[PDB]
């Protein structure tokens, strides 16, 4: 019922408010932005159309935060870069695949989680085909993997009025009552968010 | 009856005037802003709904400056984080409670005094339940407390024409005759407030 | 009969002209601004209403520059901070009194001369009551005084085309023929005032 | 079907998107711009009209990237600077010739590949005339050549979300799905491209 | 008949042109501005109305550059500061007198030549009265004088396309054909005046 | 037939294009601007009207770059500064004469070539009169001359895409095909001229 406006010392963050947000000055220090994991094949193919697997296979995609594993069927015919990209994207597995032409007639496969957060980090495993498993597999606890981490999963980390706060997201509306905090950048020095009763 | 306008060398302070304010140049140096105390539970709960107390209990909130103590009743059922927040906020005890989700499935309770000032610092004590007392109690003279100080209570401190001035508030209209001083920031070097007869 | 316009290298000074002012470039260096003396009670009262004197008394206010002394009557009843402030202000004694709440439940009395200038420095003496004399007395040649100097009386000091000039005022229209010089700040380096025939 | 807008931290790069481009923040670091090879005659002629060859001859222009060689006929009469420039330009050989008057009554011949890229580097060889071969020949593996490299052929080199990318062009719309990257400059520090769903 | 426009690299100088001025770039370096001599009485009077001379006297004002000497009659009655100022100003002697109130109840007499230039420096001599001669006399070759030089006479000194130029004036339209140069300031480094045919 | 637009990183140069100019980025480094020689008499006259020669004489003006010598007749009567200036200017000899009043009642004669360029440097010789020859003669290979060089003749020197270019002029439309380069200043670091097909 009670409306408020916000002002910020930096482009590093802004904020909007729901009703009944507490007016006043908030000291905000942002030390890390949330990041969505991206895994990229450490090796390349010379095209997007040649099958990589010789058998049909099953891709398992498992995220953290107690989410259900998704198993996708990939026929030998569809074990090409395009085939796998399409099969992942069509699965709606909370991850998204794309192809990168890195030049020199070489292509990489990238898989990115749709949501930022440590809990949105992912495991990828392929059963029923060695070549594809070793091309595309990723397990953080394995020494050799087909994927490398090109973008680390990461949580936002900030302090608000000296209270330490971690969050899966750079859009934070679950931490502070009736405030939504949007993090655009890590901060330096004293930065403040000002909330005034209308 | 006599109107005046104000000008300031810094965004650090501004000022407005009542009638018959004395025209001229005032040298203003601000060394500290007033602050409202915030106490935050040093420990967390994994949710906002589970009762913390096993008995019914009585929360005492005592501010300084010779204000009356307020005692609030908290049933065992209402000794949850939400319960306590609601009970404090509903009491109109000159303090305001909020819940902070610090991430990792953990929640803190914060209590803030509505007014800035050393005299608005607060003591919190709970009788009739050990767990809640040790979760949420705060006494500045005790070695172990449930609260920590996340925002120190603090008085504004400034000098006006070399006269030292302390104030509970950053909105100062009781210090200088017919002037209201608004402090937005601590200053550096020579800063002046200019008052001219209209 | 002959009109002129002025330009200045700095916000430190500006100038306007009467008729027949001599066109050209004036090198101006300002080393000191004029100041109005302010005396402030070195001690405080805990309120503005309690009488300070036990007898009726006579406040003498004597400025320099061969001005007449003004003697004001202050009954014991009116020897409160408010009482004295009112009695001074009502006297039109070329000085002006105000009360400062310095915080911590303490009040100071300030007396300021209305005009800047060394010659507007003041002596304050109270006969017929020790307490008030020692609270509020000021004599520059006495070792102990009730007042301290919080703002030194001071003359403007500048040089115009290498001619040294002293003045009671920062509004100087008696130094240079047909020019009024307004001093806002002390200068650094070569600053010039330009006067051109219209 | 899904539209997106782009924002960039630097004038060093910009970007536009086709439909269904993945929203979000891309960290982009550009270390090299693509360049089109330019070869310039190390010696000069004193005019553009005198034939250089005494026999008719055949200019061969061979680019990399498995492109077909183009052989051009140059009569002795047309072995002048103007003659050769016209014959090259008229051939549409994926290269472009121009004359540079370097002053002092001297002229150079420049040949530039129309497309940037290492693969667009070129070999020039003239059969049937020594003078013209030694004036204008270029082979990267020969110790003495008529041409010098005045602009090295070069590939764009950048990294996008830590993925290394090489490209023949500074207009890159084949590397990243549904994005066109335009490189105007090499970057310094953290620069980012922002893509937001409309 | 042929019009031209001017552009300048600095506010230090500008320029306008008569017809048929030579278009092009002029390198201008200004090392000194012309100055008009000002002489000021080294001593002061405590007022402007008391006669200084006891006899009637004759003030001689002699400038350089082969100008005629002007002799002015000053009665004893008119040997006051106001008297002398009026008598000088009324003489139209190519000099101008003014009174300066330097503060502390003291007044100085200043005499300034109307034109800048070394050749506009002046000698002042009073016959028939010792007091006034010693108050107000000035001769550059005498060891003791009544005047001091508060503003040195000085010539503009500049170089235009490496040609050294001296001038009595900061408004220079007699040095360069069909150009008027206005000097506002001494320069630093390479500064240029650009003249382009319209 | 094909139109193009130009952009430049610096005010140091700009450019416009004729049809069919080659689109793209040109790296331009300017190390020297072209200059027109100016010769100035090392000695002065005290006026512009007194003849310098006692006999009639013949002034020869010879520029470089294989231009024809121009011989001008100067009667003894017309051997004044004004006389010689008029006679030179009226000859249309590709040079232009002016008089400079250097102050102190002294005048110099300046002769400037109308075109910039090393090839527009000049020799001046007077036959039939010693005084005028020694006043005004200039030969770069002679040890004593009447003229000094106050502005060196000089060629523009720049590099375009690493190709070294010399030019008599700062308006260069004969060096690069279908481009006109205007040089306003010597450059520092990487500067580029951008040409884009419309």
């Amino acid at each position: 019922l009670s409306a408020t406006s916000t002002t910020s010392s930096t482009t590093a963050f802004s904020a909007t408010t729901a009703g009944n947000a507490i007016a006043g000055k908030y000291t905000i220090s942002v030390t890390h932005l949330a990041q969505a994991q991206t895994l990229t094949t450490r090796t390349t193919r010379d095209d997007t159309k040649t099958a990589i697997a010789t058998s049909d296979s099953k891709l398992t995609i498992q995220q953290g935060g107690d989410k259900d594993p998704i198993t996708i069927d990939i026929s030998a015919a569809n074990s090409s870069l395009s085939g796998i990209r399409d099969a992942i994207n069509n699965a709606k597995a909370g991850v998204s695949a794309s192809i990168i032409n890195v030049g020199n007639g070489e292509y990489r496969l990238s898989v990115t989680s749709n949501d930022t957060g440590l809990d949105n980090a992912m495991t990828l495993s392929v059963s029923g085909d060695d070549a594809l498993q070793s091309f595309m597999g990723y397990d953080a606890s394995a020494s050799s993997n087909g994927m490398e981490v090109s973008v680390a999963a990461q949580n936002a980390q900030l302090t608000v009025n000296n209270v330490a706060i971690e969050n899966s997201s750079n859009t934070i509306s679950d931490a502070l009552e009736n405030i939504t905090l949007n993090l655009n950048d890590v901060t330096t020095g004293n930065q403040t968010l000002t909330i005034t009763q209308d």
